[PDB]
């Protein structure tokens, strides 16, 4: 089984690019990160910063999670991100995604030792 930390990396990390590359970025990324294998993941955010920068967020602003948990942290700075969301014209196995690039603060849930991101809560 994939560790929570490894799953967060695979689902939300994209350091190789500075910002969403084209309107087809999400269709390409969702498929290659294996998020459309048995079903189209409806929503997924990729962060375009170094893994180190994202992991560092676990030591930044402690805030509540949407679920009420208190192990969430908001990045002090905005980060380049891309939100990928299924378009009404999407249907497995033919997943289709809208690509929305933005620069915002990310909020992640952290856990373990090392204390690293295990869930992407939201972006501001």
């Amino acid at each position: 089984k994939e560790t929570a930390a490894a799953k967060f990396e695979r689902q939300h990390m994209d350091s190789s690019t500075s910002a969403a590359s084209s309107s087809n970025y999400c269709n390409q990324m969702m498929k290659s990160r294996n998020l459309t294998k048995d079903r189209c993941k409806p929503v997924n955010t990729f962060v375009h910063e170094s893994l180190a920068d994202v992991q560092a967020v676990c030591s930044q602003k402690n805030v509540a999670c949407k679920n009420g948990q208190t192990n969430c942290y908001q990045s002090y700075s905005t980060m380049s991100i891309t939100d990928c969301r299924e378009t009404g014209s999407s249907k497995y196995p033919n997943c289709a995604y809208k690509t929305t690039q933005a620069n915002k603060h990310i909020i992640v849930a952290c856990e373990g030792n090392p204390y690293v991101p295990v869930h992407f809560d939201a972006s501001v």
